[PDB]
DNA sequence: GTCA
């Protein structure tokens, strides 16, 4: 997910992280894009486990619903009593959870904002466009270290702030923004490169564009990024950059509570017994796993 | 370089 390909230009500032060094950390987790995929009572458990295998403390968060810029943008690329067995699953284990007002993404970088929890475990970019600035990705590949991104080695390494990549999502498209037709991770990093921001950029692209001369003399660089926009037919309007998609990032919904959250140890028998009531379980099969943690 |  998120700005598509933002993860290639933010990629370099990673730092790989050991899942032992995440100990007793308080972690925000998107729940509602897991259920977007995983069968659901399975995968909820087999990555629950291994988050409470290394000790993390995570607080599950949900979609309170999917604002209108963002139905139209996913349906143009192309039961909720599931909701209910994991946050069962999930009160089982002892593991907190809320439902936020819209956006679980935009909700998760408040709990870190507002220190209630110290990172957000999440793939979804967008995260960053929404503020969050403590991300561990790659959470549930399989391997020992996760990778560690923030706001500030983004800021520092590579010269982009929020503003800077809510404008790179207009260009490489996501959740809220198709992008543009032609533009990838390395156009577009240089056109923030070349220009500074997106309306330096519109109007560099409307000036030229039917002005014979200043064709002729342009950069390398230019000549090629004129030719791809005009072989893709682009119009740069005053709708360009877009103020909503700005809106709905910079100030989206969002649930100020202030109070800490608790966590409890899990329970092992309500646990065995969940299994076997749903997914035709053994208690061996539940303890053996559970009961090392 | 950008997409199956």
């Amino acid at each position: 997910m998120g700005v598509h390909s933002f993860w290639d230009i933010a990629g370099p500032t990673a730092r790989p992280v050991r899942l032992e060094s995440l100990e007793d950390k308080r972690m925000a987790v998107d729940a509602s894009i897991w259920i977007y995929q995983f069968s659901h009572i399975t995968g909820f458990f087999r990555r629950i486990c291994k988050l409470l295998y290394f000790g993390i403390r995570p607080v599950f968060v949900f979609d309170g619903g999917v604002p209108v810029l963002k139905r139209e943008t996913i349906r143009q690329r192309k039961t909720m009593d599931m909701i209910k067995e994991v946050q069962e699953l999930l009160s089982r284990f002892g593991i907190p959870y809320i439902t936020a007002p819209m956006e679980a993404e935009a909700q998760c970088a408040e709990l870190l904002q507002l220190n209630l929890v110290d990172g957000i475990i999440t793939d979804d970019s967008d995260v960053f466009l929404f503020g969050g600035t403590k991300i561990y990705k790659n959470m549930f590949h399989e391997k020992n270290y996760v990778e560690f991104y923030d706001a500030e080695s983004i800021l520092k390494l590579l010269g982009l702030d929020r503003k800077n990549m809510i404008e790179l999502a207009q260009l490489l498209g996501s959740d809220y923004t198709n992008g543009l037709k032609g533009m990838g991770p390395v156009s577009s990093i240089e056109v923030i490169a070349e220009f500074g921001n997106l309306k330096n950029f519109k109007d560099w692209y409307n000036n030229g564009q039917f002005d014979k001369r200043k064709q002729e003399t342009e950069n390398k660089f230019e000549k090629d990024l004129r030719k791809k926009l005009v072989n893709n037919e682009i119009i740069l309007d005053d709708d360009f950059p877009s103020v909503m998609v700005y809106d709905a990032y910079m100030r989206p919904e969002v649930d100020h509570d202030t109070t800490p959250f608790v966590w409890g140890v899990p329970d092992l028998d309500m646990l065995r017994s969940f299994m076997k009531t749903q997914l035709g379980w053994p208690h061996e099969k539940s303890d053996e796993i559970l009961i090392p943690l």
